[PDB]
């Protein structure tokens, strides 16, 4: 996260680390369930070197604050059984960037570990709302990583202004969220986190998934995010959730 603060311990418990074996963290996740987690697809791909999509090669830690300490009171470590990815995922567009993960062991809820609600099909997020970004990643583009859990506010912007800021590259799976001006905005290792918004009576729902975007913070490129409701029923479906 660019152009955000620390965030405070237990501030965001939904958000999980996503650590492939022997490479510490690579993504971000959100609890959604006592056995699922949401992420992105675009983790799980395998390279030459790596089996991303093998599920035995990674491990989540629920309830993480900061990546040094992770044996901290609290801290849950958990191995994934699955990766769902979406059948739709196109890795050249990006298009249908999600994934659904279950846990080996289901995460025990805590004042640290707690699910984040999911928005219903029908629900927009209106243009302008107010949201928040958290994860690990960098903190500056080609900088590096955050040991400290980081947040950002960033907010809802316009489908057509999305689509003319990156021409040829935004589907109707994608939201763009941040600011014209820059400043504030998701970044390497952030990917596969959630959108937290706060709703009607102060709950929090997740808005979306961190997917890409070019570069970080620069002016009139804002970070690109999957929508959550047009998935509510794939996730249904998929987890029982
Ligand atoms: N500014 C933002 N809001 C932002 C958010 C998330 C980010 O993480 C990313 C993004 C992308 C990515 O797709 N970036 C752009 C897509 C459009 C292309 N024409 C140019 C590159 C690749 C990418 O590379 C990876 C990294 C890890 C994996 C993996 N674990 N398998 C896969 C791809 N990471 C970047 C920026």
């Amino acid at each position: 996260v660019v152009g955000g603060t620390d965030a405070d311990e237990g501030e965001w418990p939904w958000q999980v680390s996503l650590h492939a074996l022997g490479q510490g963290h690579i993504c971000g996740a959100s609890l959604i369930s006592p056995n699922w987690l949401v992420s992105a697809a675009h983790c799980y791909i395998d390279d030459r070197g790596f089996r991303y999509s093998d599920p035995t090669q990674w491990t989540a830690f629920l309830g993480l604050h900061d990546q040094s300490q992770r044996s901290a009171p609290g801290v849950q470590e958990r191995r994934l059984k699955r990766i769902i990815s979406h059948p739709f995922f196109n890795d050249f567009t990006f298009d249908y960037d999600i994934a659904l993960l279950e846990l080996e062991k289901p995460a025990e809820y805590s004042s640290m570990v707690r699910p984040i609600c999911l928005p219903d099909a029908s629900h927009v997020f209106p243009a302008g709302k107010a949201i928040w970004v958290t994860g690990w990643g960098h903190t500056q583009y080609g900088g590096t990583g955050a040991l400290i859990l980081q947040k950002g506010e960033i907010r809802v912007i316009n489908q057509t202004t999305c689509e003319n800021l990156l021409p040829q590259q935004i589907t109707p799976r994608m939201m763009c969220v941040g600011f014209l001006s820059g400043g504030v905005d998701s970044c390497q290792g952030d990917s596969g986190g959630p959108l937290s918004s706060v709703e009607a009576d102060g709950r929090i729902f997740q808005a979306g998934v961190v997917s890409w975007g070019d570069g970080c913070a620069q002016r009139n490129k804002p970070g690109v995010y999957t929508r959550l409701p047009l998935f509510r029923d794939w996730i249904k479906e998929n987890t029982g959730v």
